[PDB]
């Protein structure tokens, strides 16, 4: 459980429901809720590291 009981709880703000320090101008609600299923799944890095050695055989043109 950590208690850790200090100047953890209620000991000067936290924002208990200000819900607008960071959201009157929405701009860490939408984007931290896409970017992550997608960013890290489409891709994961894997398709653009891998893929490539599908690709380097002849940046050029190869079809030779």
């Amino acid at each position: 459980m950590e208690e850790g009981g200090d100047f953890d709880n209620y000991y000067g703000a936290d924002n208990q429901s200000e819900c607008e320090y960071t959201d009157w101008k929405s701009s860490g609600a939408l984007i931290p809720a896409i970017y992550m299923l997608v960013f890290l799944l489409g891709t994961t890095g894997n398709g653009l590291v891998l893929w490539t050695v599908f690709r380097k055989k002849g940046h050029h043109h190869h079809h030779h």
